[PDB]
């Protein structure tokens, strides 16, 4: 401790503040003209996109505590460097947030695109959505920071924005679509409606871990972690049928 | 047998459990709003997009048995491994299809996106279309699957889901686009709606066939096959000429 | 004369005909849902994205014959090569807009995407329209298969279809958007309807041209033709400064 | 003075011209047709995209005077390099914005996309969101230009684009998205319309050079100036401890 870290735990900040101050702006009410689910699809997987990007050596743009954690429980970060970027994502959500609430005319910055159960479906079936909408992008920004496949290098940025875009089509019906407890959370805050709010809390997370564990066990990465303890299975492997040869010709004599 | 693949086939599974889901549901007609060809056309597209790039390495992401067929009938695939495939991607497709059925509010999972004719296409019609919509997209993903061509390495995951949603912004307005038995079948299936499904099936098949057919062989990929007998033609080769040469010479003596 | 090259001679037919096909199809008046100007921008934009793709190795995709004439006045294409493409161009495109009209009911089949003159706009400017559309797809074209930049392979699919769907996005409220005599006159054919159909054959060829000669002469590409003579400026290059030191010297004796 | 940078100050000239003409001219009012936020965000961030590709190599694709000058409080560029592309962008785009008035017929080009604040949004509010819509863009060339990673080596070319287009998806509704004062001056020349024009002029260059400085100084680009007087440093470096060492030492005796 420390060095570029603070930095690049500082990206992170830029980015949350950016994504959600872009995002969510861009899925308001606008009454003159009002936002589709591609626009506001397009809106938000861009600007991840985007930001994966420019901040992408800076930071791995996780940009999402989900993500985080899934990067966590995938071991691709330090346990210290989770939990400041989680932290930065948080408060750097909640910066744009409120500089979006203050750069908006109050008729239409009404919901401000908190997220919220929509067409009767319960929350549990809309965590349920949640968990898919986040495995999915998780699945993807792994195989594209793979560092075992270079030589398809592209496109980790334009694939996982689209891939948010993706997560945006179908969840937005039935949630708005979080994918990110950071981005859900902050219009949350000062909007002071917090209905269901877990539900953008575990489907995310529970998602992101899923998709976590499917590609960094289920699917790869073969490696040898040399606790395996592979020393022991070596003195067994050839020795157990050195002993069968020796052993039977003993019982020969 | 067997190793990693078991997982490869897994992955299918996976993917074609996502992209139904994501896909169908995407195109559902959400009555509050209610989903344009593009955006339609984007869900799937992007879909594919994501997931050639998630599980690209671990599959070859077919996602699709006609797809399938096409990598079986051009020698891409093995015969057991192009079996599994179908197999997972069948299932995994109903899988994500039942999911979602589950997920939805029951007003409007009305459809859940079956492929069915409209604007008063005749089957015989239809077909025609799936025929085309299939072989362009078989003809993209060899073309950027293809070895020997990595100079030009991208973009295969991306340059694929926009040729899938190609696919849709025509194919919508006469089947609402099935390019993938395994698409088609799931909803086919939890609903009941069969009508005209060979369509479904002939269409792409016969597309993807076609496709792989002419890149495999009409233009490419130079290669011997070594079973050609290339070393009879290379005894008459310069031994016929010798001949005429020598036998020419032999009547003037 | 002639190996594979009857081959890629085929591949533009093969393209131009999925192309119009596609694009066209995806462009009519359909009663139930109707064509914004994206998804036409994006149908068409997508289609030769897909296709210089597909077929980029194998034929360069020009898929138009302006293009194909930008790639003679810039000398990228042999003369024969050149007419076979164009021919093929032609025949490829009346072909799949024919099996539109075959696979379309008659209901909603109605101008079958013919360019034609919108929102009172004079052919004289229409053209003009149409002289950029086409220019600005040249550049793209150019740039990004342009062997002397290969650091930033990436991305000349993807960035054609794009430019392609650029021109769309403003070339529609104009014309429908040509950039391409062959797309513009496959449905004139079938249709009857060659109202100011020059203006779609002069606009692109006049666009493309220009495009060719910026890129190719006004910036780059640094060579040299050798016939420019530069052994005659060798021989006065130093010489005629010895001549001086010489002539001046001798002057002083 | 001077080589090929005529050229290339010529290229932003082509440049800026056809990115404004299809930039303007695709968010018209058509009647017949209306331009959707998302349709006028993607003509755009396409046209710039498309240019960066085209022009990139010529010119680093400025396109913009901000990012130009974002590219000076950098030290990307000359003095001199940026005057004249300023030059050539304002000039290049009051070229197209004239092309464009000619181009369009009387009733369709009423505003002619003049910026202008909409929604009751304060000049105050509207130039700040200006100025993060800038800065990001700003962020985005700076890591898709920067040299020291092109193992990333795409995609500067759709990145940018899609990062213009991201700006509109949410600056539209503020201001219908300026970005760049070349592109805001024009209009408002021809039209006369100068409401709140500084907005247009403050709101980029103040996000732009943000954008520049934290990217040059904020995060990265580890580098030696030289001009930091390490030399300075390396006598006291060692020599203090050394001299702790030694006058500790004579202390003692």
């Amino acid at each position: 401790r420390s060095i570029a870290f603070s930095r690049a735990v500082f990206a992170e900040f830029l980015a949350t503040l950016l994504f959600v101050f872009f995002g969510l702006g861009s899925a308001l009410n606008w009454p003159q003209a009002l936002p589709s689910v591609l626009q506001i699809a397009m809106a938000f997987g861009l600007g991840i996109g985007t930001l994966v990007q420019a901040l992408g050596h800076i930071s791995g743009a996780h940009i999402n505590p989900a993500v985080t954690v899934a990067c966590l429980v995938g071991c691709h970060v330090s346990v210290l460097r989770a939990a400041f970027y989680v932290a930065a994502q948080l408060l750097g959500a909640v910066a744009g947030a409120a500089l979006l609430h203050e750069i908006t005319p109050a008729d239409i910055r009404g919901d401000l695109a908190v997220n919220a159960l929509s067409n009767s479906t319960t929350a549990g079936q809309a965590v349920t959505v949640e968990l898919f909408l986040t495995l999915q992008l998780v699945l993807c920004i792994f195989a594209s920071t793979d560092e075992r496949r270079g030589e398809n290098p592209g496109t980790p940025a334009l694939s996982i924005g689209f891939s948010v875009a993706l997560g945006h089509l179908l969840g937005i019906h039935y949630t708005g679509c979080s994918m990110n407890p950071a981005r859900s959370l902050a219009p949350a805050v000062v909007t002071g409606k917090f209905d269901d709010h877990w539900v953008f809390w575990i489907g995310p997370l529970v998602g992101a871990i899923l998709g976590s564990l499917l590609y960094n066990y289920v699917l790869f990465p073969p490696a040898k972690s040399l606790s395996e303890r592979l020393a022991v299975l070596k003195g067994l492997e050839p020795d157990t049928d050195w002993e069968e040869r020796e052993v039977r010709r003993r019982q020969a004599v």
